[PDB]
């Protein structure tokens, strides 16, 4: 039984984290095989950081002005190229600890752990969410560039963002292993501002199948509901739709507790009207929407 | 920015984690140096009286598979409630580590593990009651809580149990219970659980560097004054070494620790009136000073 937040065990990235830096600026970098992949934010200079032409600031580069370190060996910088947001510089060594991996470009809603790292040093591991806004609300100081989400499932490292900013509400903004940023956010000092946030519904369900799973009942209803008055009752919240596939994706853990995806909804509905009243669901007071359907299963 | 729940990078552990199997159970086992360890529980009973049931088991009873690996028993002796199963070879990858024992409050992250294969990185507080919120299922007896410091692994917990609240209670690697436990199918209960005190003060300093400030209040209090409202909501006493373990985070944010206590004062006698500190409803209460300041702060 229990049921938290689980990261990943983070020794396969831990071992995969360098510290990369160009001039003053100092970041991490993800070695696999003989490439290090970081922000390409590291060769900005504090003149341009509001519109920063890439291209003409890489192109002034040598491989010897990348200072790259891993652990206290100092790696060969011998190529490098920029990939959308993502620099990515080939070195004189291939990481003899890369494990097996894939880049994946996730979805809003999808969870990950993050390897918080400065100075090509990890300091600590947890689990994110992306939020419907594409933003994920972690904890970095500055100097944590260049860490990294990932996923482990089966055999092998899914490798779905890296850290390139913090947006003035305190949450934070990055990219895919290819560059491209989740959501509108672009890597300049323009104000920018990301949507307002909504909630994860789908997943909010899950941890509510999780939590009778974990033998707690007490907010279940003997009502129903359609999926499209759910969606006008839980948008009135700020709640995601919830979609068909979603309802789908239920499937599982509806037959394994015995209770309608639709059911579920009806109960959802009556805590957003209701609220608490001073009890708890698997030791929250609010309704928790980072575990995922796919999460709630890998826990149970 | 950003405060998370935030786990150690749990790869220098992971490299430890070994599958024991003896008879019909199979869990976790700690390889450092040449020897194994793991629950005493693992040896197979015939209410036990667990040093007459060892004799009868010889060394190639234990299986030892370090991933792909056997690790050949060369021999096997009892410290408390933990088996120490000697190895003939010695581990690679052992750390530098030693054997610490936590005190009621104090934090550390756990490795849940299933079948020697880690599973997940989370972190927990000892509670008062000498028991661990945790999230185990059946094979992850053996899976163990450390802190690291610098880069030394203190390892403070072995699990060895679930119990009808569905808490988790184990031993440190010394084989001493953490609580009034022992290791057999019996009826047990923890006892009535009460919140940290230290640590929800703790988070309510991480709260205003974060920029949390609402709860903040002109008024102040007494050390006795506020101990009659914790003992009236089951809160731990709040002594003056807690105070002056405080010290940095009231330097930090101007706000005296007996200041702070009017303001946790309201809250348990008001509520938080609708309002969240830190993404929470509820107060918290799993981070240690150390916890706040470390992360408040990026070390690695
Ligand atoms: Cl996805
Ligand atoms: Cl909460
Ligand atoms: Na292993
Ligand atoms: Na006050």
């Amino acid at each position: 039984s229990g049921f938290r937040k689980m990261a990943f065990p983070s020794g396969k990235v831990e071992g995969c984290m360098v510290q990369v830096t160009c001039g003053t600026t100092t970041l991490n970098g993800l070695w696999l095989d003989d490439v290090v992949y970081c922000p390409r934010h590291v060769i900005c200079t504090s003149e341009d950081m509001l519109n920063p032409n890439y291209e003409d600031l890489l192109i002034r580069k040598s491989n010897h002005n990348f200072l790259v370190q891993a652990g206290n060996v100092q790696l060969r910088v011998i190529g490098h190229s920029m990939q959308n947001c993502v620099l990515k510089l080939k070195v004189d060594t291939a990481n003899p600890k890369t494990p097996k991996y894939k880049f994946v470009r996730i979805q809003p809603g999808q969870t990950f752990s993050v390897l918080a790292c400065y100075n090509g040093s990890p300091s600590g591991v947890y689990q994110c969410a992306m939020r419907p806004n594409f933003t994920i609300k972690g904890s970095f100081l500055n100097g944590s560039c260049g860490s990294v989400g990932f996923n482990i499932d089966y055999d092998c490292v899914s490798f779905c963002y890296m850290h390139h900013m913090e947006l003035p509400t305190g949450v934070h903004a990055g990219t895919d292993l290819e560059g491209n940023f989740y959501g509108p956010f672009v890597d300049r000092q323009t104000a920018q501002a990301a949507g307002t946030d909504t909630t994860i519904t789908v997943n909010v369900l899950a941890w509510l199948y999780a939590a009778v799973i974990n033998g707690d009942r007490w907010f279940l209803n003997r009502f129903t509901t359609t999926l499209n008055d759910f969606n006008l009752v839980a948008m009135k919240y700020n709640y995601e739709p919830l979609t068909q596939d979603h309802v789908d994706i239920l499937g599982p853990l509806s037959a394994q507790t015995g209770i309608a995806v639709l059911d579920m909804c009806a109960s959802l509905k009556e805590l957003l009207q209701n609220g608490m009243n001073g009890r708890t669901i698997l030791g929250s007071a609010l309704l928790e929407d980072e575990f995922t359907p796919f999460d709630v299963v890998r826990q149970c």
